[PDB]
């Protein structure tokens, strides 16, 4: 089997992208952020603290015919960027973009942050990172990717995120038309649950390429950029008047830039994000100083290549017995 599914930017900047997915017998339809970096599918439910929705479509388990409760599962969820949600487990039937798994875990929501409540266009998130980093207790539970694997024609999927623009999700099948050039591959670890590689260097606009290893994780569920320190001052020493700013929380640049490209290294091969994509405008509303989306890493603990790198290519989440990532320039 193979699934197909539109990704849509939810806003003028890329800050998220939301796919359809759904849920239930009858079907309902829920607009999730498909995560990379974590591996939960929690959705805003009918169970959801009254408060703590403002806009979001519901999942109503009394309402499919196919959904269990996961008698005592609960889960628990904290985000890299402060960011939680917590509740209770159902089973039903998800799809995505025409691929079916039945008796996945659909974790429905009875508190989540304010990030969440203040967020209209996400209705939950579609975890694919490993299950080893799922949830749920007392038992464990697999992601959507990891239970549909074994039925794929191929056991991957890819993501082929739009610069201001919808984008693609695929699983099963690797879509030869959608990418330049060929497929860089490049070992995976997934010690930390994550799909952790180790790009070779970067380059800023023309300038000449630095080898070096950056161990990081292709994360889909992430912005921006984040890298070392010393990389991220790199780039922003190329555009003039940008400066770290405490009081915003990063590098910040003059609107009236033109910013330059940033290359990373896959291997022997090299993805190029254009200077625009690392644009996420104005701090505030009418602002002249605008938020940079390289950001350094300091303190996170790991490097995130999230969407302003991941856009820039096609990229193979490859879940065979030795997982490993491809990327291609489009």
């Amino acid at each position: 089997s193979t699934g197909s599914a539109t990704t849509t930017p939810i806003d003028s900047l890329d800050d998220a992208y939301i796919t359809p997915v759904q849920i239930g017998t009858p079907a309902q339809t829920l607009n999730l952020d498909f995560d990379t970096g974590s591996s939960d599918l929690w959705v805003f439910s009918s169970e959801t603290t009254a408060s703590e929705v403002d806009g979001q479509t519901i999942y109503t388990p009394s309402k499919s015919t196919t959904a269990k409760l996961l008698s005592g599962a609960t889960w628990s969820i904290s985000y890299g960027d402060g960011s939680s949600s917590s509740g209770d487990v159902y089973t039903d039937t998800v799809s995505v973009g025409g691929l079916t798994v039945t008796g996945q875990a659909v974790e429905s929501a009875k508190k989540v942050s304010s990030s969440f409540t203040e967020d209209s266009t996400i209705d939950g998130l579609l975890g694919l990172a490993f299950s080893t980093l799922n949830t749920v207790s007392p038992t464990q539970q697999k992601t959507f990717f990891d239970n549909a694997k074994a039925s794929l024609d191929s056991p991957v999927f890819t993501a082929d995120l739009g610069y201001h623009a919808p984008g693609t999700y695929n699983f099963g099948f690797i879509d030869t038309t959608a990418y330049t050039g060929s497929i860089t591959y490049t070992a995976v670890s997934t010690k930390q649950g994550f799909w952790e590689w180790t790009s070779t260097g970067y380059a800023v606009g023309s300038g000449t390429f630095k080898s070096t290893s950056i161990d990081g994780i292709a994360d889909t569920g992430t912005t921006l950029l984040y890298l070392p320190a010393t990389v991220v001052s790199a780039y922003w020493a190329q555009v003039s008047g940008a400066k770290s700013s405490s009081s915003v929380g990063g590098y910040v640049f003059p609107c009236s830039a033109t910013l330059p490209s940033f290359t990373f290294g896959v291997g022997s091969a090299r993805i190029v994000i254009p200077g625009d994509y690392i644009d996420f405008g104005p701090i505030s509303t009418g602002s002249s100083s605008c938020f940079g989306g390289i950001q350094s890493s300091a303190g996170i603990g790991i490097n995130i290549f999230g969407d302003v790198a991941l856009k820039a290519a096609f990229v193979v989440f490859n879940g065979a017995t030795t997982p490993t990532l491809g990327f291609a320039s489009k």
